[PDB]
């Protein structure tokens, strides 16, 4: 009567057992037990006769896999057959994604059993839902299967392919990988774009105006108004500029300067201004959907400081540990279970109107309905409260609780009422001597917060602006009205540069992009980070030198490999394969040998992989690839940085005793950030 079942994580394997009770065996796997071998020693005796087996796979017989066991798993391996002998059923229990299904798959391969074999699917760890999942298997979904092992041939070749023009043409012992470079190409365009960018200055008026002898009630009797308009004419402000300091070509506008702003405001002190333009809408917020893997990784970046990574092995432990749902997942719907459990804490919490009015579903179309089933919240048909979990999670377990209570209050949140307000809007007009000015002023009041009460997104640290709760207080004003100018103040301002990214807003970026999985967003930041070509400076990443050496190269060179679209439009077909509706077989084929099939102009439509990256690259010249263009100097000489085994430093060709070509350097390390490194800089460190 005896049954065995298996998970990934000894954590989850104690959790399960817990809940199955007597009669079941539950063991853990330690996550895949085979892949394709990562070494000549990984090879068998049997297929070492086969010129292919250590790339692992045979493009010549279909794309064939050699799996083979890793020396760290044949000891689990051996443990796992030993257990099989004495059972009479095999339970597999791995999580329900592709990852999930392919090392099921690969269980029943290396173990063979003899025995029946059910597979378990849940995407919460409690005592209902593991029973549920053990009286109801769902059979092994190879087109699952496909998708997975797709990518990871897929993964395999463009490593095969790419990696050696990367030893050649920029630095040994850099690995090419396709996902991340993309990843990599976006910081870096940003940092370029930083590094082209020219600021525009223009100026205005801010005034403190005193409503309080026109209506000795006012509520606030004082505020600040910006102008807008001098003698019909639009005022220039930031937006009106290009990325090269130069007016946009649109309507009519003057910027100001220091003087001609002052003259302005000089030619005012003195007048009242006079309130032209009192206007109130009202407007109503709908609250957040419940988290998805993207959103979760945005908001406890930007709200708890955490890494993508660190996010996900926190909600890998509370999913685990049997706190919340699967956290991979771009659902953001509720079972109707969790949207009463919602609607009641709210009400609890917060009041009966508080609650929205009828139930809040949030039903998006999922991408495969097999891995993911719903948003992610707190697990079980009753929440388990903050308090009890902060409790439980105390002391070292901190950010666990911390990540929690953001999915709780996130979850109550979403099934609360809107938030309702006005937004004020201001037009006051006054003389400046000849001309007429306009001053402006905006507010928003917050009349009902709805369910902002429970949670407020957090902005961007880079991007800045404003959250969705902040309120500007404007008195009620009315047409015809005169205002003191308490205070004029001539304000100066430049345009700033595009902002860098956060991990934040990077998944964001990935996430619009169509690049971005919900498996696939940490590891992907993760990587960039480990492998050198970005770092964090602050909350922004910043992308190192090397990684505009590579990022050049495979533009210059390769430019289909790094190109948004064609990545976007590969990761969709995966999902194809992942759905039944396209064959891993004839995908691989078309993309590595080329083919018919595919979005126009993309790898698979040129001729394959294969073809693509084996041009005559003696044609392409290491030097150059190492030099990243900064700027000339004040004397029309190329200043350059060189990517050197011995690391990054600037280089320029001078004139020496006997005259050029003469190289001056000056060695560079990480303190300095690309768009740092300015002539001005440069120059100063090309001297001491």
């Amino acid at each position: 009567g005896r049954r065995l079942v298996i998970v990934e994580s000894p954590t989850k394997a104690r959790k399960l057992a817990s809940y199955l009770g007597s009669g079941y065996i539950v063991e853990s796997s330690r996550g895949h037990i085979r892949d394709l071998p990562r070494a000549a020693s990984d090879v068998p005796a049997k297929y070492k006769s086969q010129p292919w087996a250590r790339l692992g796979v045979n493009v010549d017989a279909d794309f064939e896999p050699l799996y083979i066991i890793s020396p760290e798993k044949r000891s689990t391996v051996s443990e796992l057959r030993g257990l099989l002998k004495d059972v009479d059923e095999l339970y597999l229990a791995t999580d329900g994604d592709r990852e999930g299904e392919a090392i099921a798959w690969h269980l029943l391969e290396t173990l063979k059993p003899r025995i029946p074999v059910k597979r378990m699917v849940f995407h919460e760890i409690t005592e209902p839902a593991i029973r549920a999942a053990a009286e109801h298997p769902r059979d092994l979904d190879i087109d699952l299967v496909d998708a997975q092992e797709t990518r990871r041939i897929l993964d395999r070749l463009y490593g095969y392919e790419v990696s050696p023009v990367l030893w050649k043409k920029v630095a040994p012992k850099l690995s090419a990988g396709r996902v991340q470079s993309v990843a990599t190409r976006i910081i870096v365009a940003r940092e370029r774009d930083r590094m082209a960018f020219r600021s525009a200055a223009y100026w205005d008026i801010l005034a403190k105006l005193d409503a309080s002898v026109s209506d000795p009630d006012a509520a606030p009797p004082t505020f600040s108004a910006r102008l807008t308009a001098v003698a019909g004419r639009r005022v220039a402000t930031g937006r009106d500029f290009d990325s090269l300091g130069t007016l946009r070509k649109g309507d009519e506008v003057i910027v100001l300067d220091e003087g001609s702003a002052t003259a302005l405001a000089a030619g005012l002190d003195g007048t009242q201004l006079t309130v032209a333009s009192a206007e109130e809408k009202p407007y109503a917020r709908r609250p957040y959907p419940p988290f998805m893997t993207s959103t979760l990784q945005q908001e406890a970046s930007r709200k708890l400081r955490f890494s993508a990574e660190r996010t996900m092995s926190i909600a890998q432990r509370l999913y685990e540990n049997g706190y919340i749902t699967y956290m991979r997942t771009d659902s953001t719907t509720l079972s109707e279970s969790a949207i009463n459990a919602a609607r009641t804490q709210a009400r609890q919490l917060y009041g009966d109107e508080y609650v929205a009015p009828a139930p809040r579903q949030y039903t998006r179309k999922v991408k495969n309905a097999q891995e993911a089933h719903e948003a992610i919240r707190p697990a079980g048909e009753t929440f388990a409260t903050p308090d009890a979990v902060r409790r439980e999670l105390d002391g070292p377990n901190i950010d666990d609780f911390r990540l929690y209570e953001l999915i709780w209050q996130r979850t109550v949140a979403s099934q609360m009422a809107d938030a309702r307000g006005m937004t004020l809007s201001l037009r006051i007009t006054g003389m400046s001597g000849h001309q007429e000015v306009v001053f402006s002023a905006t507010g928003r009041t917050l009349t009902f917060p709805g369910f902002l009460k429970a949670y407020v997104e957090t902005v961007d640290e880079l991007v800045g602006g404003e959250a969705d709760d902040a309120e500007r207080r404007l008195p009620h004003l009315t047409p015809g009205q005169r205002l003191d100018i308490v205070e004029l103040t001539p304000d100066g301002h430049a345009t700033n540069p595009p902002a860098r990214y956060t991990e934040a807003s990077l998944v964001k970026a990935l996430e619009e992009l169509g690049i971005g999985r919900p498996s696939t967003y940490s590891s992907i930041i993760k990587t960039i980070q480990d492998r050198g070509y970005v770092h964090k400076k602050g909350s922004a990443l910043v992308p190192s030198w090397v990684a505009f050496a590579v990022t050049g190269l495979l533009e210059q060179h390769f430019g289909r490999l790094v190109d948004y679209d064609f990545t976007a439009a590969m990761e969709d077909e995966l999902d194809e394969i992942a759905a039944g509706n396209e064959r891993r077989t004839n995908w691989l084929n078309n993309f590595y040998f080329g083919g018919d099939h595919g979005v126009p102009d993309s790898v698979a439509r040129s001729g394959g992989l294969k073809k693509l990256v084996g041009i005559n690259l003696e044609g392409i010249d290491a030097r150059e690839v190492n030099s990243i263009k900064l700027f000339d100097d004040t004397h029309g000489r190329p200043i350059y940085v060189r990517v050197g085994k011995n690391g990054p430093y600037l280089e320029r060709l001078v004139a020496g005793d006997t005259g050029e070509p003469t190289p001056q350097r000056a060695n560079l390390s990480d303190s300095i950030t690309p768009d740092e490194l300015t002539l001005q800089v440069a120059e100063e460190l090309f001297a001491t």
